[PDB]
């Protein structure tokens, strides 16, 4: 079966679906009305990382199947360099939110931040560029006293993120032990270091 599956179709409509995938989200983070239709589409995506797991079962070193694998992922780069931005800004927001350098900045009694706040927090950081923060602003349920709530700003997008990142990083760490020597791969690995 494994040998059938290799030599289908299957790897063309894998790419299209990592077409829609990193275009997707980046649309539903922006209004929350959606939250619930985003988890929905996160639970689709593990459910094929897990399939391409189920592929590379009893596979040896420097096999085809994974070096076809390989080929798939460079041709989708782009999308797959989209998701890996798009958990790490998250990963990095949660833990700049709750340094104690931030907590400077909030002087509310209610704990909300106002935007130029948190804009001038974000460049004194200076972690992320221009475009990113402005990103995050979007992402930032602000009121129309331009106040935000950082505390549930931070954890919005932690479990369903935190389920598919997982896999995601066992499947890079299976493909980068098992296909050595290849630099796309090790480039891949270079951008989800966090």
């Amino acid at each position: 079966n494994q040998q059938s599956l290799a030599h289908s179709r299957l790897w063309d409509a894998v790419v299209g679906f990592l077409h829609v995938f990193a275009h997707m989200m980046m649309k539903l983070a922006q209004d929350s009305s959606q939250i619930e239709l985003l988890k929905e589409l996160l639970d689709l995506q593990k459910d094929m990382v897990v399939m391409l797991l189920s592929l590379l079962e009893g596979n040896v070193v420097n096999g085809m199947i994974a070096r076809q694998m390989v080929d798939m992922l460079v041709e989708s780069s782009s999308n797959v360099e989209m998701i890996l931005k798009f958990f790490d800004m998250f990963l990095k927001l949660k833990d700049i939110v709750g340094s104690e350098a931030f907590q400077d900045y909030v002087t509310d009694p209610r704990g909300l931040i106002s935007k130029k706040d948190f804009q001038k927090a974000m460049d004194s950081q200076k972690q992320f560029t221009g475009p990113e923060i402005q990103f995050l602003l979007s992402c930032s349920e602000a009121d129309e006293n331009e106040m935000i709530d950082c505390e549930e700003f931070a954890n919005r997008f932690q479990e369903p993120a935190r389920d598919i990142g997982f896999n995601v990083a066992v499947l890079l760490t299976n493909l980068s032990e098992h296909v050595p020597h290849d630099p796309r791969l090790r480039n891949f690995l270079e951008l989800a270091e966090s």
